[PDB]
């Protein structure tokens, strides 16, 4: 009835509360956030990797155990891109190679210096007949960091491979990036990308720096950390071909890129020898490169009848309590 | 009276109505749900892991050193079980052992051709007087995966001590797997048991494996992820001897038993050598593996008067509002 | 009207009730508890580490290549500050040196003996003219623990660099501890503390061992694991200066320090090496060090009309339905 539609001007508006009322926990609260769903977040994953290709570089090819660190394929790995390298380190007594520890007085080398290649002799002495500097004990001799060195280029085209086993314990559901007729074939010729073909392991290192909105030219030379994030938000009243993994890149370490005093990702390790004497001998490597962390998340929801339950009742007291309220308030007013 | 607990015949549900609403909202909700109970959800746990075992493999002896990678004694690491060792390796040219590379024209032998032991020279060349394939430019030779190699059938005897230690910080509470009456004697005997014997911190590797339930034979051919999960769910109303760790094994890459492209776990690392010549030479090593991930996780409970009193009066209004409408929709039906 | 503020001498109570669930719903719960706010509690961050210092061990120069580990500048790295040499082992046969194995009949070298240096022979052989113990083939000659060796003193003096970057996705804010204004000066000469200078990307070991809580001279010679926490806990409706990070600093392997059979932390490495003849050997390491765990954690929080309509909306039905309550319970009684 009409009288029904306004039993006022205002009243009208009992209906329309209603309706927001109605529509708010019944459509957005119960539907659109599934409230008739049990919800898992604890889901379980896993990841390895491997990584193939090879480069030029100091005149020498390099393969995944020459550029790949740490090896062990876990979601966290390294592609050195870049190096200094200082070969045949000895333990012994040589002058600081870098300018920032030049030298004329003896009593300029002590404390104040900063961290170097050893410890201070508190001796001064000459890196070349132009420069002088400080003294120090330790591998030698020092690195120089005088001249840029160049990147591999190729390490554009290398490729990585997941693959990613994730589990809904709840659910007891299982799937992984590698579905189950995956085959030969395809793993040689699949191409990935994340709306068009989520399911090819192989991802090409240049796409992934390209899908993190980075430069490799600029990446492989600062060396930086690029983070693969792969997502499993599954319906799983929906069909088991859809819950898919969704893929999201992105630079992790962003204060690189805004700061001057640190622009990107490097760190020293060294390859230790002996002579057939057994006196100690290694070569001091300063690598640059690109740290790829693969992080996986995901929540996975079903239909069950004991929060349909709940929730619907829940739902039946709210919509009524609202509208208690809302006739009470135009009651009075 | 009969008149009260049947207002009508329909009113004896009012009743009933009334008990599921007390029952659900004091009982599971309240008491079960341990709503009287301040929850800490942010765990502090530490893992420290070592490993213990020798075996025979290539005609050597391998000690912790040999098999585990990384070597620090993390939540996370391999035990090499299967290894392909291609030994003095020295840069160079030489033909592609695999069929996969097989050649008879210099013209098959570009792009095209899977990544493999180097870079191309594009020429063609012989492996054998039987086969004749392309020719790469890098560590040579070439690694030769022609024929199965063993295990070390020994490493499901190897133990993984595992030193866990956890905190719920906002009751200041630590406890961990070792408990303080925990002896040598105790570490020299006891045996790992999820339910008999939660706090030997020894596990048997082979006993893990099948735990997870995974045949040793199978897992370390092909290398695979085992999870060793470590649960922390204490009621600290309780006692704090009833407050012990939950242990509860997989095998995370799940995907890999469900796959024909990739069965396993395995990775290649090298070890580098130099002559008095200071040539460089290398030993390359593909490592078949479990790789164990001890994955701690963890809620505590304790009593605290606030929730109590905000839970209760919760609970109250709960149970009211739900009368109140129950005795309504029945008025007007 | 002093007839409103007590309806009944039990009434000026109503008035009081109303005012806790007016205070508790608009106070608390709408504000301290920031109902108004969209929060993001999916953190996203980056640790790059880099360490600096040298030492002396063993009468030689240790740098960071020597005594961090694993070298990849993660949030996880080792500092090793003590060492147990067993230098130049080969493949062979020899008598093990820990009085543990001590030996008088062959019978007693079986399977009931602790696991060793290797595979027993099942022989018993002399170590010493004083000792002998069972024989065992593996890497010779055996470790010996026989007397404590020395720490490295000066690594109270390393530094750790911490390039944390973090994200909040939501709002599209990135933050880091290494400020966009930080320069060449301020690296050099900033001096860290968790109150006084949070953006100091320079932590001092000795500082991090202290506000841990531990002595540095005994966590040295043990070996342990500390935890690193920065914490993000950010108001965006605040200041982008207000947002900063907060330090935390724990000893994480706790049982250890409770604990008899297991005190610190240490694990075993080695370094390979090949004579020009070909044959193997290797340099056994015990490494007892000081484990650093870099944990981030965050929430974020902005204003944001939706919630606030919704919660506001909340909140006047709770204190709507509160006060209608209190005046039945009141009325009946
Ligand atoms: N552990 C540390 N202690 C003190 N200063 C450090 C430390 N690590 C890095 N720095 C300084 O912070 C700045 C940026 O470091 P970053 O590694 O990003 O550049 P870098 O030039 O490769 O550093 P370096 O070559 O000195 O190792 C440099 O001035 C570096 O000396
Ligand atoms: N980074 C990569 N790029 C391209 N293909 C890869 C990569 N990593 C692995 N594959 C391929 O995926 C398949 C399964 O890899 P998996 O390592 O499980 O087996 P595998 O035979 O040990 O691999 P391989 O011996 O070639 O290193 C193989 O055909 C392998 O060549
Ligand atoms: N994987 C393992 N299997 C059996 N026992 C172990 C294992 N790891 C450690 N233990 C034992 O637990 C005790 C404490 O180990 P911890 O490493 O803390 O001290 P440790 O003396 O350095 O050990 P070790 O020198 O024997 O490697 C020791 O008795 C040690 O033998
Ligand atoms: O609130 C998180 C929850 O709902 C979200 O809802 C989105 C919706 O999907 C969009 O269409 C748009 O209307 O904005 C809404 C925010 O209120 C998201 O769907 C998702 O984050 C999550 O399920
Ligand atoms: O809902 C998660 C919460 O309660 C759970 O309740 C279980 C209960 O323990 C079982 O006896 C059975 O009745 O199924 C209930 C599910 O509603 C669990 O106890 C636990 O996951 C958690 O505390
Ligand atoms: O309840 C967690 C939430 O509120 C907390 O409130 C604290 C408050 O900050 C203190 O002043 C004191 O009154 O104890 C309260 C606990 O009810 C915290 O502020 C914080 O953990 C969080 O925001
Ligand atoms: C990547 O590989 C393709 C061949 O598939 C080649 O054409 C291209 O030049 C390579 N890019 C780089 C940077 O080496
Ligand atoms: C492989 O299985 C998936 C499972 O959903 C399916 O979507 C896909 O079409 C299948 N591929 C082929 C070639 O049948
Ligand atoms: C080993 O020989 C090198 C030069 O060939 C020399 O520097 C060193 O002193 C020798 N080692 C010993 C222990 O004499
Ligand atoms: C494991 O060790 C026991 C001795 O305690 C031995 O009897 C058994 O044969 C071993 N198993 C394997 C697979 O080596
Ligand atoms: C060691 O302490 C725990 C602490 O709860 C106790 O359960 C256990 O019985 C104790 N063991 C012995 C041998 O007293
Ligand atoms: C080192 O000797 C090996 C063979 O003994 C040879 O292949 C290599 O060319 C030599 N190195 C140099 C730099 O001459
Ligand atoms: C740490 O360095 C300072 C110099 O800045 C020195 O005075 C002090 O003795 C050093 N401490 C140790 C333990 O080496
Ligand atoms: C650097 O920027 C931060 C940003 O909040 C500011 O707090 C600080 O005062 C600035 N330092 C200088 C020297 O201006
Ligand atoms: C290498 O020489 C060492 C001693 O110089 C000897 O122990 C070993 O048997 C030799 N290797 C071979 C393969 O003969
Ligand atoms: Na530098
Ligand atoms: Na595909
Ligand atoms: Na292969
Ligand atoms: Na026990
Ligand atoms: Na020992
Ligand atoms: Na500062």
């Amino acid at each position: 009835k009409s009288v029904v539609v306004k039993s006022w001007t205002i009243g009208i508006i009992n209906r329309v509360v209603q309706l927001l009322i109605i529509s708010y926990f019944v459509g957005w609260v119960f539907l659109h956030e599934k409230a008739y769903q049990v919800r898992d977040t604890a889901i379980e994953s896993s990841v390895v990797t491997k990584v193939k290709g090879s480069g030029l570089y100091a005149n020498r090819v390099m393969d995944v155990s020459d550029y790949v660190t740490p090896p062990q394929g876990t979601s966290v790995f390294v592609i050195i891109t870049k190096m200094i390298v200082t070969e045949n380190q000895m333990q012994g007594f040589c002058p600081e190679s870098e300018e920032k520890y030049r030298c004329v007085s003896d009593s300029q080398c002590g404390p104040e210096r900063l961290p170097g290649g050893g410890i201070l002799t508190g001796r001064c002495v000459n890196y070349s007949s132009v420069l002088r500097t400080c003294e120090i004990q330790g591998w030698c001799p020092t690195e120089v960091d005088t001249v840029e060195t160049p990147i591999m280029m190729e390490a554009e085209n290398f490729t990585i491979f997941i693959k990613n086993s994730i589990r809904f314990p709840l659910f007891n559901f299982e799937k992984g990036n590698l579905l189950p007729n995956l085959t030969a074939r395809d793993m040689k010729t699949c191409r990935f990308h994340p709306d068009k073909d989520p399911f090819c392991p192989i991802l090409r290192v240049g796409d992934v720096v390209k899908f993190a909105g980075q430069d490799f030219a600029k990446l492989a030379r600062t060396g930086g950390v690029l983070g693969i994030k792969i997502g499993w938000v599954c319906d799983l009243d929906k069909a088991w071909d859809q819950c898919i993994p969704k893929y999201s890149f992105t630079r992790l370490d962003s204060v690189s890129e805004k700061s001057s005093v640190s622009p990107g990702y490097n760190f020293r390790f060294a390859k230790y020898y002996k002579m057939e004497n057994g006196s100690e001998y290694r070569t001091l490597l300063k690598a640059f490169g690109i740290r790829f962390d693969v992080l996986v998340y995901g929540n996975a929801g079903k239909f069950n009848i004991i929060p349909t339950i709940i929730s619907s009742v829940a739902a039946f007291t709210s919509v009524g309590v609202g509208t208690v309220l809302c006739d009470i308030i135009l009651l009075n007013f």
